[PDB]
């Protein structure tokens, strides 16, 4: 299974990475996320974590 259903740490990560790039490009984002894929990336942000 995955890193468990998301952690503080990883959101952390997902909160830095669209900062620089933005609310986009989730396979570049999933490419440092190793682990998750481009739907996890999408929906974990597309939910709660949309401050943009």
């Amino acid at each position: 299974l995955i890193k468990g259903p998301w952690t503080k740490e990883e959101d952390q990560r997902v909160i830095e990475l669209v900062q620089k790039y933005g609310p986009k490009r989730w396979s570049v984002i999933a490419k440092h996320l190793k682990g998750r894929i481009g739907k996890q990336c999408r929906e974990r942000w597309h939910n709660h974590l949309n401050p943009e």
